[PDB]
């Protein structure tokens, strides 16, 4: 590429993301006053296990939703063959979750948004995850020190998806261009904006990888408690990416060809 191309990919990248950005910042940020009630957190906590899931798992895949819908509007994604699209999302959309969750916390007093309020991580007790949890808590105060912008956002998690090491690619040379022109937009915008300085304090990919494995090891753990819960009540996009054998739900193909 070149200069010019490299700062029309950086205006690319950020157009798609806004689009495809579940909540603006701004809604999330003028709620941080609404925080769950201690009844409130009580109720959440005497809720059972499996209703906690089905209702966390549903929210997850509507974020998953909008990880897709920034995959179709992403530079060259589409140009990839279907095989490495789907390659692509069912490793990463996860990790743009997690990354983008980080909008919806609040350092301060350290909350999550979460249907309609702010609560901490006390709220999630029913589901039987708390290592999870505290690790996803962490994982969000750690990026929001950082104070990434919107547009940081944008271009890191452009990165996130178009990871060209994911294991089952079929072009993997287009998706190393692919990847190494997000990444000098990326850093062209650091350089442009003086903020070369969070490169250094990044997580390692190793950590979003540990988030993923964490969140199906724990699945695996609730679905044979509750097997028919799942079967019957999580969403079938949620149930092919990340159980087993889920996959059998050919969600995501429908969703990338969908214009
Ligand atoms: C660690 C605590 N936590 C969870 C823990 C587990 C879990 O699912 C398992 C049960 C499978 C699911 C959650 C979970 C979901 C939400 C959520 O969706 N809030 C609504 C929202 C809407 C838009 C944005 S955004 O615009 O910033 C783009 C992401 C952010 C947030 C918040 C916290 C959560």
């Amino acid at each position: 590429a070149s200069l010019t191309e490299i700062e029309h990919l950086v205006q690319s990248v950020c157009k798609s993301y806004r689009e495809t950005c579940q909540l603006r910042l701004e809604d999330l940020l003028r709620q941080r006053s609404n925080i769950f009630s201690r009844e409130e957190v009580t109720g959440y906590q005497r809720k059972s296990m499996w209703e906690m899931w089905e209702r966390c798992a549903h929210h997850l895949t509507e974020a998953i939703q909008y990880v897709v819908e920034f995959a179709k509007r992403l530079s060259g994604f589409m140009e990839l063959c279907q095989n490495d699209q789907i390659v692509l999302l069912k490793a990463g959309a996860m990790e743009v979750v997690l990354v983008r969750m980080c909008r919806a916390y609040n350092a301060d007093n350290r909350t999550v948004f979460f249907e309609g309020k702010y609560g901490g991580m006390e709220l999630f007790r029913a589901l039987g995850c708390s290592e999870l949890i505290s690790s996803i808590f962490d994982f969000s105060h750690s990026l929001s020190a950082l104070h990434f912008s919107e547009d940081e956002i944008a271009l890191y998690t452009a990165l996130v998806l178009i990871n060209a090491h994911r294991p089952g690619l079929q072009e993997k040379r287009k998706v190393e261009q692919l990847q190494y022109n997000l990444e000098l937009a990326f850093h062209h915008h650091l350089c442009k904006t003086h903020r070369q300085s969070i490169l250094a304090k990044l997580p390692p990919k190793g950590k979003l990888r540990s988030l993923c494995s964490q969140h199906v090891e724990r699945l695996q753990i609730f679905q044979h408690l509750h097997p028919i819960v799942v079967q019957a009540a999580f969403p079938p996009l949620y149930k092919e990416l990340f159980s087993g054998g889920g996959e059998k739900h050919k969600i995501l193909h429908r969703l990338l060809q969908d214009s």
